[PDB]
């Protein structure tokens, strides 16, 4: 379509593909302590982010996860999470969807 990459949107970076979406629903919403709300599509996979530091358990979303902060690897933009450490799936990424632009392969 003209839907099927997801780039950074605030600078264009390859990040994702539709097809990578993974459910039982891809969008999740949440707060953190600071209260700040997050609309989160978890993908399966993900490319050109940075994953700072080690993965940590405090406040995660999701059962059985720990979380690195995933920022784009170009910009630096905070893009969502890497979740690593659970069961089926072992790992996937949550994206703050807002932070991303759709488009054309
Ligand atoms: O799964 C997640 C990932 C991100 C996180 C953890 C977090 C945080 C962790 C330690 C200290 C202060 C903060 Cl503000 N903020 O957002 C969250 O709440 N849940
Ligand atoms: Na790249
Ligand atoms: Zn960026």
């Amino acid at each position: 379509p003209g839907a099927s990459i997801f780039r950074c949107r605030q600078c264009g970076q390859t990040i994702s593909r539709r097809d990578w979406l993974l459910p039982g629903d891809h969008e999740h919403v949440v707060f953190n302590p600071a209260g700040m709300i997050f609309r989160v599509w978890c993908f399966s996979l993900a490319q050109g982010l940075r994953l700072i530091g080690a993965p940590s358990g405090e406040f995660s979303w999701f059962k059985g996860y720990d979380w690195t902060i995933a920022l784009c690897g170009q910009c630096g933009s905070h893009l969502g999470w890497h979740y690593e450490g659970g069961s089926q799936p072992q790992t996937f990424f949550g994206l703050i969807k807002d932070r991303l632009a759709e488009g054309p392969a």
